[PDB]
């Protein structure tokens, strides 16, 4: 993954989320609701050292994870955060990956809503990408404990 | 789906496929090896009469299904199957739907290869449907029953 947000303010992605569409390198990493990165995004916390706080649903538990920062703004450790883009008042785009690649993407939305110009701008970082599993969710499931 | 095939020839689709990329409307419709709409085409033969006998593996068995003719020649029945596209030498797209709507649609390809242009082709052709699932899969995974 070579597309990282240029010029983050971390501080300002603080908030609300919805895990709108999802993509991964292979398909068991987001088949089943127990799949690894089949993780739904509930608030995102920057702390003032810099570090990201993460809520997230996964199969329904609540969990916390702390991403540490690193010499660059748009990646983070954890297995490697990258923000690839935001506007940060409606969509941001990530992904994570490991050092083998497994691979996982997903383009996070601030209200419960289908985002079709936050899809777009997701399906181009896709192109790049190897990508053999790719999930989206309705407004209604956006409303759900893990997507039910 | 209103995407039909002008003018196809059923009979030049005959021989051998490879599903490569899978979409569908519904995640449960594609995720498990067990998903309904999970299955594998191995085979397209076309009857004397105009009729599909199809041959498919499904989590691994082989099956053998006929997709009966209508009145119009890129429709069959069986649950409707549609022929989107087909060059008839590297790549054919098809969808299935049943009367809720559930929907499941395939690029099919004539080798174990990643064609880059029937992939663009399938994803235009998916644009217009709405799809929460897509699977693709890798020249090794072709070759085996089933996928795995
Ligand atoms: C731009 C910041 C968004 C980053 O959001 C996430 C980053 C990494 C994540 O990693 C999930 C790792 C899974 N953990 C271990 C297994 O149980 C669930 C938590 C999840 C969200
Ligand atoms: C252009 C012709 C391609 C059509 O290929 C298929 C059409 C329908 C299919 O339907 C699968 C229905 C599932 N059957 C019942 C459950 O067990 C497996 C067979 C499969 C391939
Ligand atoms: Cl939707
Ligand atoms: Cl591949």
């Amino acid at each position: 993954v070579t597309q990282t947000m240029k010029g983050l303010d971390i501080q300002k992605v603080a908030g609300t989320w919805y895990s709108l569409a999802m993509a991964a390198s292979d398909i068991s990493l987001l088949d089943a609701q127990s799949a690894p990165y089949r993780v739904y995004v509930e608030e995102l916390k920057p702390t003032p050292e810099g570090d990201l706080e993460i809520l997230l649903q996964k199969w329904c538990a609540q969990k916390k994870i702390i991403a540490e920062k690193t010499k660059i703004p748009a990646v983070f450790k954890i297995n490697k955060v990258l923000v690839l883009d935001t506007d940060y008042k409606k969509y941001l785009l990530f992904c994570m990956e490991n050092s083998a690649q497994s691979l996982a993407c997903q383009c996070l939305v601030r209200t419960p809503e289908v985002d079709d110009e936050a899809l777009e701008k997701f399906d181009k970082a896709l192109k790049a990408l190897p990508m053999h599993i790719r999930l989206s969710f309705n407004p209604t499931q956006l409303e759900e404990q893990c997507h039910i």
